[PDB]
């Protein structure tokens, strides 16, 4: 299985630039990649990631996506001086050309091609390119919007005619609309393109109606385009999480795709000029993290727009940190987003309800100088995992990982809470595992060697009780718990430390809004339930809890429909920068190998097709985002009802 982030770059694309004087296009300047490589290098980043070579794509891989008429006049600017350049410059919208721009075309071009060879290949899991002129508003006939050829739609056409592939997802997070992407790929069901963008009601360059919420595709690529326009400026962290976890994420599980690209384009973080939202560069941490879990982690990003050279370089570096897999930035200040937004996602939910099952229950009644503060650093732990099986049991730990080896002051603290908490225990295997609970916390808290850790219990009251109140006293101010079993534990959600999720299988109302209780109707339809469930309710909310620990609890009972623990596991660990404890009631070796390949960070396969979701499940589902969307806002898909 594949290793490793390419980052595919080469200083010949920031070798040509603007010659003549326009406002327009005088912010896309050389520099962008200087700045964004640079980063990478003072970060260490660049160092950790396989350098692959640029090449220049071919005439026949241009012409996949354009015109022979098209890439003849391109053909003929390396051959014309500035006058020449100008004129034939004014013949497109918002792009200028120079003598050696038609040659980095090419090479970001085949750049992007590069880097999906290197993943389809397995020779690296995932990786990024470095690269100018930008691709995602270039059209078949046509440069536009400082766009020569579309690197995005080759990598896509590519990666279907060379590696067979039927669905490839296109994620342009850019603030601006690919409309090339999407007149490319507007009738093909095999390519899912979603682009969020700047639109203010048409008035926001390209000014197209079709970049609008009703543009759902054509023939049989109905349902396969998706677009979510910002009818306002200002974009939150909030907007931008609400749009993953309420369109994009559903959509992207349901389509479970070969590959995913991503047109990365940050101009829609903060200080950017052409976007003038307010999203801070740590967000696309988690937009990045959000989307590993699909095609095994086969995931290609590729450099679109990006304006203030600050907000460029830092966003860079957080998306290729979460492409090594270190931990997460934590993002405070969630909640709901804003009305222009909300209304932007129930639109696009509601046109799009009859092409995906996620939203079909909504066409039916009877079923419903700007400064920001420098990003922290993220080193990646010494020991990502810690794992203590039942005692004897070897097993075989990916690289990353690593056994327990209770110490002095350990051992004092199990007799000291023994003879306060509980009298009667005398069970040396129970004590054991209080000192492997307290030993792996003290090294996922106490240490940045540490990551998170899974430990294998036998009763579940007493390690419960020791995990949660030891992280309490640490102290992490805020725990998010996840039991996936029966019956209560001794967990109180009063004092608003704890949020607690519960996959159960009896029917059980919950009273108050620190509590999400999931009963879901067994069958074969699990899988899409809890995933609906997960991107819809789980993430939503423990994202706005934003938790220092999460702690993990499986009760034995119930470790045989847990397809998706592997899935729950990678996105969960957006939250508290990855501190999560598992603990798993009872040896099964299926279920602790899933645990730990997820929390080391290995890829995770795919959930393939599932039988859509229960009504029944999304009825109860519903219930609950309205029992809880009021306090907890990130759960919201619609514009709340004024008085
Ligand atoms: C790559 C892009 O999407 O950022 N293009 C920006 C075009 C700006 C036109 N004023
Ligand atoms: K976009
Ligand atoms: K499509
Ligand atoms: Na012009
Ligand atoms: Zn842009």
């Amino acid at each position: 299985a594949a290793s490793g982030s390419a980052l595919i770059f080469d200083e010949e694309m920031s070798r040509y630039k603007l010659l003549w004087t326009d406002p327009e296009c005088e912010i896309e300047v050389p520099e962008r990649l200087t700045v964004s490589y640079e980063a990478l290098r003072t970060h260490g980043l660049a160092q950790r990631c396989k350098a692959v070579p640029v090449r220049q794509a071919t005439e026949q891989e241009i012409l996949l996506a354009h015109s022979e008429e098209y890439l003849e006049a391109v053909k003929q600017t390396p051959g014309m001086n500035v006058e020449e350049l100008m004129a034939f410059s004014k013949k497109y919208n918002a792009v200028y050309f120079h003598q050696n721009i038609y040659h980095c075309a090419k090479l970001a071009a085949g750049a992007t091609l590069q880097l999906v060879d290197s993943v389809m290949k397995r020779e690296v899991r995932n990786g990024m390119a470095l690269v100018r002129p930008p691709g995602h508003a270039s059209q078949r006939s046509a440069a536009n919007g400082f766009c020569v050829f579309n690197n995005v739609a080759f990598a896509a056409l590519y990666a279907k005619k060379n590696y067979n592939l039927n669905r490839i997802l296109i994620v342009d997070w850019d603030v601006h609309h690919g409309q090339g992407i999407q007149y490319c790929f507007e009738e093909d069901p095999s390519v899912l393109y979603f682009s969020w963008h700047r639109y203010e009601h048409q008035s926001f360059w390209p000014n197209l109606p079709e970049s609008d919420y009703s543009s759902v595709g054509k023939g049989k690529g109905s349902g396969f385009n998706i677009n979510l326009p910002w009818n306002k400026v200002g974009m939150t962290n909030s907007d931008y999480l609400a749009a993953f976890f309420h369109v994009l994420l559903p959509v992207a599980y349901e389509f479970d795709p070969e590959l995913v690209i991503v047109s990365a384009g940050f101009d829609s973080a903060i200080g950017d000029p052409e976007g003038e939202m307010c999203a801070l560069p740590e967000i696309f941490a988690h937009l990045t993290h959000l989307l590993m879990p699909l095609a095994a982690g086969k995931m290609c990003v590729v450099l679109e727009g990006g304006y203030n050279l600050t907000s460029l370089g830092q966003s860079v570096c957080q998306t290729v940190h979460s492409l090594l897999g270190d931990p997460t930035p934590r993002i405070s200040g969630l909640g709901t987003a804003c009305d222009s937004a909300l209304e932007s996602i129930q639109n696009v939910r509601n046109v799009q309800s009859s092409y995906w099952s996620s939203f079909k229950h909504l066409a039916q009644s009877e079923t419903n100088d700007i400064v920001w503060p420098e990003p922290l650093k993220r080193m990646p732990a010494s020991v990502r995992t810690v794992v203590v099986p039942p005692p004897g049991v070897e097993l075989t730990l990916p690289k990353n990982c690593q056994h327990s080896d209770i110490s002095e002051s350990t051992a004092k603290e199990v007799q000291r809470i023994r003879d306060k908490h509980f009298h009667d225990l005398t069970d040396q295997n129970i004590l054991r595992s209080l000192g492997n609970i307290i030993s792996v916390l003290d090294r996922m808290m106490r240490s940045d060697e540490v990551c998170n850790g899974c430990v294998v219990v036998s009763d579940l009251s007493v390690s419960v009780q020791c995990a949660l109140q030891h992280a309490l006293t640490e102290p992490a101010e805020r725990v998010l718990v996840v039991y996936v079993g029966d019956g209560e534990l001794p967990v109180k959600t009063n004092d608003g430390k704890v949020f607690l999720v519960q996959i159960c299988t009896k029917e059980t109302e919950d009273k108050c809004v620190n509590r999400l209780t999931l009963c879901l109707r067994e069958g074969e339809s699990l899988t899409a339930g809890f995933m609906q469930a997960l991107l819809g309710l789980i993430l939503p909310v423990a994202y706005e809890f934003n938790p220092a620990l999460v702690l993990g609890i499986v009760e034995e009972t119930a470790a045989k429909l847990m397809r998706v623990w592997g899935h729950m596991t990678c996105l969960i660990q957006g939250l508290a920068r990855g501190r999560m404890l598992t603990l798993l009631q009872g040896y099964d070796k299926d279920l602790l190998e899933l645990t730990v390949s997820a929390l080391s960070g290995a890829s995770i396969s795919p959930l393939g097709p599932l039988r859509a979701p229960k009504p029944e499940d999304v009825e109860m589902m519903e219930k609950q985002r309205q029992r809880l969307q009021e306090r907890w806002g990130l759960l919201r898909c619609t514009v709340s009802e004024s008085w």
